[PDB]
């Protein structure tokens, strides 16, 4: 599924991503456009042999199973691909996990390099 602008916005908002460990909604939007181009499918391989998964590009190496990351850990006890769904939910159940880890959404390096900082309220401009 590959999501809208607000239509992402919207169901980040139902889960319990806006404001979440402080992180305002345009934050979340922001970060699932630079890691997956809101597309719930997105799968790209890390350098290391994990792979990240979904809107919100979710690695294997420390966060979900998928059978071929040796040595990682699957702390939000889920399979990779269920980080694929449509339904946002699981991707968004353990995004809160990896938010809360300590570092905040500094764990994006795409939220890092092009989110943190910026005017992310635009990304939430407009939407009901
Ligand atoms: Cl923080
Ligand atoms: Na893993």
């Amino acid at each position: 599924k590959v999501f809208g602008r607000c239509e992402l916005a919207a169901a980040m908002k139902r889960h319990g991503l806006d404001n979440y460990r402080g992180y305002s909604l345009g934050n979340w939007v922001c970060a699932a456009k630079f890691e997956s181009n809101f597309n719930t499918q997105a799968t790209n391989r890390n350098t290391d042999g994990s792979t990240d998964y979904g809107i919100l590009q979710i690695n294997s190496r420390w966060w979900c199973n998928d059978g071929r990351t040796p040595g990682s850990r699957n702390l939000c006890n889920i399979p990779c691909s269920a980080l694929l769904s449509s339904d946002i939910t699981a991707s968004v159940n353990c995004a809160k996990k990896i938010v809360s880890d300590g570092n905040g959404m500094n764990a994006w390096v795409a939220w890092r390099n092009r989110c943190k900082g910026t005017d992310v309220q635009a990304w939430i401009r407009g939407c009901r």
